[PDB]
């Protein structure tokens, strides 16, 4: 069950993401047989969509609060609709959600960063309102992407326990629209363009299972049809190319047209000539080696966490812009919406990622299950994971990879096992862009299931800082020696992921002691000079955008002050240092590994 | 001329403020000329609507820019709006925008903080792209509200001064949205609820339609009906105990439809049936004292300026709602639908200003009369801007008081003959409502205005701050001899509106010193303990709700820190002082004599 | 302890000093204790001997008070004993290269070039060894009746920018070189500036080069920075605070005010970072070049 984003022409959608959804919590249980989705809601409060249902209140029982949360808005349906088709889409709906409309269940999701699908018409008149309720789970198990253990407390003080570093934002982060569309309808596109260093001609294929008949046209910028050839599957054509390039991002448009005796969709969705394929240790799009230059990033936010802002966007993005990155990691989980905009716009590069992290008992910087769980449906699970997500960014110009997860164990018992066949399944939905995963602190010819099925290797890690606490000189012996290690096994493109360290925004030291904005700033160019000198590395991305906010412990402070920019944006001198290097770059190109002396 | 809110019913309404709008800055002034409506906005980025543009974009040059900016989008009128009455209307363009529907000018507007819709079909045909334009302009001159004086360099060089405190943020602040009703519509109504001795009765309704017959019945709290009302313009009805309360807010709702021979309209409003009236220095509610304890407060955040946003709308509620705050004053220009929301639901009180700070050329810290430069065409400006505030605030119960400006000099001669009529003005438009005008430091020399041509005396006090530096009992000793010569004098009731100073966040003294959180503390605690000995004292309101950004200057520490919380709303320990006095405060009573020796 | 006497802040601040790339600075607006014979001797630093001669205005709120009838005899001769016990000090100390004799001395209202010459022709009575000075406030136009002629190196201490100007860069320069080919050609003597900075509090970063961040104290002071080796009339510069210090009760004035390239803790701003940078890449005690190659 795959599916497109909306747009429009002859298929409309009203955002209803609005403001002020009404708003319960669930304990001392109850919700779900006390048919609570009609004879609405008693002691609700006002909540807004898309955010976080945890920091708006400013309240701890709310903020770690586990469980079942109430969510419900009335609406008025458009008439001029009672032709069409009345499909309803939530973005994500954190961990779970279980919509209804007036009084029976519409759909069931446990994704959390992808959307959901349901009602044709049918249940309710094309011309009144009639009231959305919404069921959002928070709990997290193992066979739960995002794994976690809830632990109900003695006489039910249910906590929930993870294994990642970020905060378990939960509830509806994104916009929640409902749309129009005709009978026969598109549906279910898949595009992508082959390119050699002149050329050319993208391909054609769609499920438009709807009663809908075929017609293709590819627009380039500025409403002129070029090259268009009509059958749902043919591939096309290109006089000459002006092809999607990081700098510029230059994006064409195909109609897709789906024709019928009976109400005709025509739908636009963009493409982009993206060149993506590995060559032996080097990462080439449009057949040229470049350079990744972003941070890792996070869907985090000073009061609606996790949840969208068009300003952050434009903000965050400026930052980016000014400071020289090309490129980022949707990290720990899927975004929305910057893809497409953002990335195909202005040539952006993003590296997929999945809400795959936290696959350790192994790092306290108890017991838990090993192995029996990290399962079949756990696998399965993971499998679905995968699934929706290239249902999701399969044509998005900014994707370069499927990284499949973040910080897997490699070495406890089963885990070449497991991995190998979602390296398998994966590949088997899209060959076009290269995969990889994330790789921990552990090296030596090492992984039992990372090495081998991956395209580039990506690893993320910290060689001074939770061992070797700021000691740079032999940190970099080691950093080098090990980058040496793992160039040779694997003769592939390695990229650093997550490379950072924890600085508090507003300390100065003599001593570039550790957390001060002068170690952060040795520190990362200690780095640097290593990075630069190894022809292995192709990828360099500072871990943390900006400070965000983290689970209960020790380690982490006010999430952990480890960005290059503080929670509220403000600037430390690290984002000095990577604007200048950033910059006194050529495009995409490695610096000089050496200058003359 | 004239307007009600959008509200969903047969009446439908399109949200368009995805904010995602082509920017650019006309830099030298020429958009118009090149007449920039008619075609594709060059050079035109991605900005998020509603938002300030001065902060999206971490650019110096953009922030301190003053010319014009230009917004444009492409939209997409529903099929369904067939013979539909469709109108366009912005919530707020902060001082200026012209709006252009494909080449066609439909609508310009002065005042920055109030509404603005023009439109029906002739200039869109239903189910087509338009295309909008927006020349939004943030100049401040002597004519405009707030005043400014622009100061051009030795080349065409402008850079905008003025006289108020917080930053001057311009663009599309608020909600902007297509919407649509049919040919016939109430256009208008207006509704004053009498009661008497509380168990009581009469809710006065006034009526203006659009060619059609008007009927009305006053319906619920719970949905069934309770008065029924007669034609166009004519109505009092009358019931049992039920009203609206500072504690709770509870309200009725009235709905209007117009009829003509085959259209219909029906409109909702809210009803919240309270008194509100001033009896010899008391500041009655439902016919008994009153007291209010809140926050002047701003429309500022961190990344979108003076933009609107619902998360911080339910957070900073929270805040209040923690704190114990029953009332705030919108501090210095209208707010936008924090009235009805929020305001209106839980019966908060609200002193709702207009957007006149800076009639004053003393407050620093080219020029010489006050008039002539305040013409009998600011004063006319003036009453436009009442005249559009109270226009769309007349229904809100939340409202309880009208502030026709903020702290302007009432020293030189004309004072007293510009506000005067301003004055008479406001009261032939809402004679339900006392109205005041906020008062600077003048007591005897408080001078001719028009504290007596008021009904309710708000002093601004932001005290040793600047008179008396950092000295207590000395402070305390004017603050109260000066409170009782306004007693003496006018006998009205007196509200401190602003009393505070300027903090900055964590900065701890044994020494209780300026900008220490103690001192905050103290201070705030010096200004309590007077207020309580002085009967003519019904309310205060702490001078800021958090940290805003502020124009230039020395007493400018980057966004000046007058707040109880900071900019990203974290609290000061001057919040936890106010959370103990103001719930230790038995509900909306004023303390008997408060502290005793 | 304040203004109080610590070896251990001596050993520091001198250390701090020493990295940083300062071979100077003026004991302000007071005599200081035993840095002199000790640190300036020994390693060479330069000292710019002040009084305890500050405060002479009723001029900034940035009432009444007492207006040269004042300020008199009995204050002058105060004035002038002040001078004596100070050169009965320091007159030997090789790192005392001048006698400041008054801080930002008004010059003005009333009486001023008259009650003060006569104290430029004492003190040169007392050492002509080593040339007197005085430092200037904003007042400029050919200007001072005092303190024009009288003195050796003219001292001139502002911030051209900063409360008036607020945060104007550019115009400010304008208005800096301007003004310092006015002071230049006047009386074709060497001018060092002697207080020029910012209020800088020390943890605030912005994008917007915002009055009172770590960014803008580094993009004002190398303004100044650019007009100032561009002028062969000056030949010294001197930031003017080291530290934080703590400051009399007002608004303008936070924490101290935040005034110091360093903290009252001794902890660097980013500001410290430019003045090691540009401070060491001259040559020893050499003006820069004034135009690099284009």
């Amino acid at each position: 069950s795959h599916m497109l984003r909306p747009v429009e022409t002859p298929t409309r959608e009203i955002k209803k993401l609005d403001g002020l959804w009404a708003f319960s919590l669930d304990r001392e249980n109850c919700g779900i047989d006390q048919r609570w989705w009609e004879s609405a809601l008693q002691e609700s409060r006002a909540i807004a969509v898309p955010g976080s249902f945890n920091d708006q209140f400013a309240d701890a029982d709310i903020r770690n609060y586990v469980g079942n949360v109430w969510y419900q808005r009335e609406v008025f349906i458009p008439k001029g609709w009672a032709g069409q088709r009345i499909v309803l889409r939530f973005d994500a709906v954190t961990h779970y959600g279980k919509v209804w409309v007036n009084n029976q269940e519409v759909m069931e999701h446990q994704g959390g960063y992808t959307p959901f699908e349901a009602d044709v018409t049918p249940y309710v008149i094309a011309g009144k309102s009639v009231r959305i309720t919404v069921c959002v789970n928070n709990e997290l198990n193992w066979q739960t992407i995002p794994p976690g253990m809830v632990i109900t407390d003695e006489n039910g003080k249910k906590k929930q326990s993870y294994f990642h570093d970020f905060f378990n934002y939960a509830g509806i982060h994104r916009s929640v629209m409902l749309y129009t569309t005709p009978n026969t309808w598109v549906d279910d596109i898949t595009v992508v363009t082959h390119v050699a260093q002149d050329c050319n001609h993208a391909s054609v294929d769609w499920q438009v299972v709807a009663n809908g008949d075929v017609s293709v046209e590819l627009r380039d910028a500025d409403q002129q049809v070029v090259a268009t050839g009509q059958g749902t599957s043919g591939t096309l054509q290109v006089v000459n190319p002006h092809l999607w390039q990081p700098g510029e991002g230059y994006l064409y448009e195909l109609c897709v047209t789906a024709k019928s005796q009976t109400e005709c969709d025509i739908y636009p969705l963009r493409v982009g000539i993206r060149s993506v394929a590995v060559k032996g240790e080097q990462f080439l799009i449009n057949h040229k080696p470049f350079y990744f230059t972003g941070f890792g990033r996070h869907e985090d936010a000073d009061l609606r966490g996790k949840g969208f802002d068009n300003v952050l966007m434009v903000h965050d993005h400026a930052l980016m812009d000014w400071i020289g990155a090309n490129s980022y990691r949707t990290s720990h989980y899927p975004y929305a919406e910057e893809m497409l905009d953002w990335a195909d716009e202005h040539g952006i590069v993003v590296i997929d990622e999945t809400a795959a992290v936290g696959f350790n008992l192994s790092l306290g910087i108890k017991e838990l299950y090993s192995e029996e769980a990290v399962n079949g449906e756990t696998q399965q699970a993971h499998l679905q994971a995968i699934k929706e997500l290239i249902a999701r960014d399969k044509n998005h110009p900014s994707v370069v990879m499927w990284s499949i997860a973040n910080e897997p164990d490699t070495r406890p018992q089963g885990a070449r096992e497991y991995f190998a066949p979602l390296a398998e399944a994966t590949r088997k939905l899209d060959p076009t862009r290269p995969i990889t995963c994330v790789n921990v602190m552990f090296c030596d010819a090492h992984t039992d299931t990372i090495s081998d099925l991956f395209d580039v290797l990506c690893l993320n890690r910290y060689y001074g800082w939770y061992v070797q606490s700021g000691d740079l000189e032999t940190a970099e012996k080691v950093l080098e020696k090990e980058l040496l290690a793992w160039q040779e096994k694997l003769h592939q493109p390695i990229i650093i992921t997550e490379y950072g360290v924890d600085t508090l925004a507003g300390l100065h030291s003599m001593y570039t002691d550790m957390w001060s904005e002068e170690y952060q700033c040795a520190w990362l160019d200690m780095y640097h000079r290593v990075f630069d000198r190894v022809s292995a590395v192709v990828g360099e991305q500072v871990w943390n955008f900006a400070d965000f906010a983290t689970s209960q412990g020790i380690l982490r402070v006010g999430g952990n002050k480890k960005g290059i920019f503080t929670r509220d944006r403000k600037p430390k001198s690290a984002a000095f240092l990577l604007q200048k290097r950033w910059t006194g770059m050529n495009f995409g190109e490695k610096p000089q590994q050496g200058g003359k002396q």
